[PDB]
């Protein structure tokens, strides 16, 4: 069941011997993980919430790595649930998305980065990546991002 | 293709907007990864190489986590390729495996831990888990282990 | 026919009410357009016609955007229809294409940029991209390029 | 795959030559784009929000064109999500739509312009097109409009 | 058989006339070739063998080009056949692979660069790309790399 | 997809490890390439344009090799597009081809060398291979040749 | 029937007009012909009849060409019909064939030259190609040869 | 493959013996060849270009025979590619063909001689066969003729 070659498999508190392959497995020292994350977005009175590389990086250090490398496949910004507008933006290209929402279906603006737009951000990389703009005197928006992070240290 | 709901997908250096779900995704703060690892096994003149929890832990810190939790699903010990014997052992139960090998098919002894034998080892856990015994005046053996590690810090 | 949910559709000078979706549509603030363009190529006595980023950009400002971003998917250079040669070149890689033509089938040299060769050129980007070389004392060649342009200003 | 006639297609950072058509492509100097837009609607104490041609035009200049031409295929007005009423109107014909809504399904009034009702608005055109009427002392409504805009300058 | 349009094809020491196409073929001045290469790796007492861009370039000049451009699709490092370990690494990302091997199946660590990880290296590019780490006092490892090289000079 | 044996393939800027074959690949140090070329043919007032081995060789050095070996599989000579005649000839055998053409279908004379007529020309080889004869006071003809070139230096 | 495009074909002493192709046919100035020949073989008292290149050439001048090029695909030597032996030989390789025959089935020795053994003999080529050996005081043998001859003069 | 009766056929530089037929092949001393030819047509200010038997004969001596016999199966006259007229004529019968052409499809007038109109022309035959008439002050026309020539000398 789990590669039991010698004796029958049976879930029990007692292990099971097996014959592993003739050759040790090829090992990946710094593996990768694709997973959604949540970003804090401390309140801003300007109404403009800037997503830097430091932001994603510091939020990715809370998933385990200390000095992470990452890429971004998607970014969704959700406003507060009320009658609010959120404007998501890619700082380099200029792609701009808008959505207005109600209390049930809150505002949702997403940008999607194809493999040719995906950019690798190291520990020395900085700069602004995405920018969120809500009307001033509004709650803080909700940001979700699909990243592929991995350890840098070899 | 990648969840493009608004415009057609096309791999290019320019991102693609999309409509994310009505609800943010459920996020796992400390994810898990099942992967084989390799353990150093500094030379021992007794011929006996003890695998403690500190060993697996220190080798799992090199995969990214600083204070990891882990379990073990398998352990394979491979001797040097020559005419040598390796004896693998589970210290608690007493399961003992032996193999002798030639230069092509090197010695290979594996123990397999079913879900009821899998034990969760935290950062405060210690003790001896596995013990490898080779004849004295022999090369250091090769240890492969399938672990499921994850961050502990919340 | 056009999303008429309330009353029947009928083309007439009188509009038709409808029920739009529960949620406003996700809006793309700076949309993209993939389209062929034509570049002027002022006469050169050297016989060498250099295509800079400023060239494509100034020719893309005539499609509407003032400060455009763009990528290039293809470049075809066509010589004059007579007995002439055109040499197209990518300045960075070094890819070089040649064609000789007659009065019916004029010379045609094309370079094709796959998604990994497509490069994003902003408003601060400059440099030479493509180079066309015709024999001196020849008519000006004809350049066609498939670009994906979009507004930069957010 | 992308019109590769000479060599096989392979996504890589290196372009691909190809044979373009015998004749250059027919070029459209001022292309068109059909897309939804969002209109600001500065607060009004009368409760009546007038949509002029200048409104749509100024909101369409933010999509890239400086002096745009446009037509309108649809107009949806959404009120605030609470217990509110929105009245949408075509100023010329007199078509009037009403909807009352709750916090989940917010008020939604749409007018739909068939090809015989679609009117071309230039840069010299003015006048009132649509009129929205909400009860005084109410939030500003949300307007979505499907336009087909294009550059005017030749 | 080989495009014989005038007379029948027959392999003989006498050529065969034919009617070539109406238009000369489109010519690629600097063609590309994807092929595996072998890198020398002069002995190092540190046990660490650094693969720079100069390394691949100098090994690619022996395939014919003088000033080559190239990309890398794969890198496999093979240790000596004995009881040895090889650690392959991508210097930028941090991907790390390990393998231990016997006399028959020698150690083999490979990294694979997808089209979005493939990077174009010119004649002015430098820096470290891959790093191999073997225990000190060990034989030199064996490096195989799939490159797509092409001439730069136009 | 590209030989990914360890993890799933996904085009991204992050490489993919893999298990290469048990044995390094057999490497070809001086590879071959079959491709059409174009030859300059400086104007001649005699009306006779002689194609030596030096001609093909110097035109093949512009494809990358410095000291190339080559064979010839085909030779097509195209005259100017007007009302002209071209006479192609193999200097050794005596095969002679003629064509007259109009402005649309320009003159085209081709000779085709089967594998028994294909001759290997080294860097010490010289002599006349093909001879083109156009009426004096005529434009220079266009020569296309399918060669299989390869590096000589070992 | 014979390419009659204008009027119906009818064999009669009156020609038939037709529309020839848009382009004149590609012309072969020195055509080739594969045909068997017969060689005189003036009597020799040694019993040995040497076939030089001059022999085949002089016998091929009687088929029309003055300065011919040729290759050889086969050589059959037939002895006199009585009780005689013929020995055919290739002078370069050393291939030797023997046959003895009766009055009905006369001696027949053939050598067959595959496309890699076929050699092109020009007007400057000389040397011995084939050698026939009959017992002294015997009639002259009969030689048949399949040649591919063509004019050399361009 | 090529009549190999003794040993297997294999293309190699080494010949192959075979058993030829019991009887030598029947030999044709002066073979025939049907092939198109091109005729020079020195410029004429009258605008009338007369095709004698000497013309075809002298143009057929350049295909190899010195004193040839021939017949004619077809004659196509092509004018210059511009706006010109060509009139082809059979001098004996009186058949007259006309065509006017443009720059793409040049003028083309053909006469076709069925087997009863085909006439055998020896080395003593003379006279006018075909006559071409173009307007004076025009380029020289292009004549193609399908002949069946053969050696006369026995
Ligand atoms: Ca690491
Ligand atoms: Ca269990
Ligand atoms: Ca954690
Ligand atoms: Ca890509
Ligand atoms: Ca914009
Ligand atoms: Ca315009
Ligand atoms: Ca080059
Ligand atoms: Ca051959
Ligand atoms: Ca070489
Ligand atoms: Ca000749
Ligand atoms: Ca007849
Ligand atoms: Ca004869």
């Amino acid at each position: 069941t789990m590669g039991s070659n010698l004796i029958p498999y049976a879930n029990s508190p007692v292990p099971i011997p097996y014959t592993p392959p003739v050759t040790p497995v090829t090992v990946i020292g710094n593996p990768r993980k694709t997973t959604w994350i949540d970003i804090d977005l401390s309140s801003e009175e300007s109404g403009i919430y800037t997503l830097t590389v430091g932001s994603y990086r510091n939020r990715i250090t809370k998933l385990g790595p200390s000095k992470p490398n990452f890429i971004i496949e998607k970014v969704a910004a959700y406003a507060a649930p009320g009658d609010y507008k959120v404007v998501l933006n890619d700082f380099k290209t200029g792609i701009q998305v808008v959505d207005e929402g109600s209390y049930a279906h809150r505002a949702a603006a997403g940008i999607l980065y194809p493999p040719a737009a995906q950019m690798f951000y190291g520990i020395s990389a900085t700069g602004t990546l995405n920018t969120i703009t809500t009307t001033a005197k509004d709650p803080v928006p909700v940001v979700r991002a699909l990243v592929t992070y991995w350890d840098s240290e070899q």
